[PDB]
């Protein structure tokens, strides 16, 4: 088990994501499933050209599964996913995202919900889980599970319970007064909402 | 001089965005900032871990051209730049982008706003463009001019009259009908409505 500090830019990103009172905090769905696409849209790209990519699984979705039991709510995909390094440098540090230009624009009036817009909406998460875990499987690498509940750090570890062939799933544990995510109106009517565009199959698990 | 036939979907893309009727053209401008602007977010990244990544040129910045005797509009950014092998691919083909999802959102109500969306916003430039050209220069390969004026073709070939380090300058060869973005005022409104939060400067060139 290894453990990292965020960038202090991602640090403060996260801080006031969990002390702002957001309104309109259905939006994680919007951003997670975003990001499962675009992770989606990967993978189908480079399988063109290497048809091998898919031994790992051919099929290219997105779950929603919620757990009232043990209050999560999981979002999974079988993309592109996330080698070790990958998950360390896309959810530890600035990276290739517009954190700095984010929290700017908010200072400047900008709204929470255009998060998405500036690479890290990743961090929504937050606007209504207490912590979350984040295990990937890329074609490269061996599966690793990431996990934080803020407070300026993370971790990582090899994942070995259970092999997941390709892509990454979004654990979020929710906080005790966000329990409406887990909920089958809730859920349909939000991704009717923000993500009916989307151009990969999005099934809802029943519990 | 080479020319390429894009891919079926692509063309059928750009023919959807030539003649469908939509008003609200000013969108490809906040389309080709946040290209320009994803594009520095990526040379910025990769400088992190090797600083001579930046020998091509330090500043990042995105340039507004507007030239009313040629009748063009010119986005230039200090981005990290096209390949030969990126230009054919990127704009020739669907490739990672989201044009199947796109064309289909569109039959189902989706709006041409949302293009950027899907990864196809480049496009958006015909909406007020009949040509155009592309000048491109990434580290890893010279310089290049990618060319259409739509109708299922585009061109290939080095650029040299004028070296410009690194990055990529969109020439958009405005419709008769469209030069009111090459108004000063017209401009000026379009990134404050639209790029007001981009964190690179959008420097407005004068006539
Ligand atoms: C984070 C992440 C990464 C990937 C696979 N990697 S990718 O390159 O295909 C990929 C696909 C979509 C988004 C990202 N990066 C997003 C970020 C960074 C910080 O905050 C964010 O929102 C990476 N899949 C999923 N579902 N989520
Ligand atoms: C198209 C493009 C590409 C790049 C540099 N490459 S990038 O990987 O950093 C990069 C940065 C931002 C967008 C893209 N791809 C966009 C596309 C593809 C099809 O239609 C689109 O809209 C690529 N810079 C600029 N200014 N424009």
């Amino acid at each position: 088990v290894e453990t990292f500090a965020f960038q202090a830019e991602i640090a403060q990103l996260m801080s006031l994501i969990i002390n702002t009172f957001y309104s309109n905090k259905e939006i994680f769905l919007r951003e997670l499933i975003s990001n499962s696409s675009d992770a989606l849209d990967k993978i189908r790209y480079e399988s063109l050209t290497d048809p091998s990519k898919l031994d790992s699984g051919k099929e290219l979705h997105i779950n929603l599964i919620p757990n009232k039991q043990d209050r999560t709510l999981t979002i999974v995909d079988t993309g592109i996913g996330m080698t070790k390094a990958d998950l360390i440098n896309n959810l530890g540090t600035i990276a290739k995202s517009g954190t700095k230009a984010f929290m700017e624009a908010l200072q400047a009036g900008a709204d929470i919900s255009m998060i998405g817009q500036f690479g890290v909406g990743f961090y929504s998460a937050y606007l209504v889980a207490e912590k979350v875990t984040v295990i990937t499987k890329h074609n490269d690498d061996e599966q690793y599970a990431w996990e934080s509940s803020a407070g300026g750090s993370f971790t990582v570890r090899t994942d070995t319970g259970e092999p997941m062939g390709r892509g990454t799933k979004v654990i979020l544990h929710l906080k005790e007064d966000q329990t409406e995510y887990l909920e089958e109106r809730r859920i349909k009517e939000i991704v009717k909402k923000h993500s009916q565009f989307i151009g990969y199959p999005i099934t809802l698990f029943v519990e």
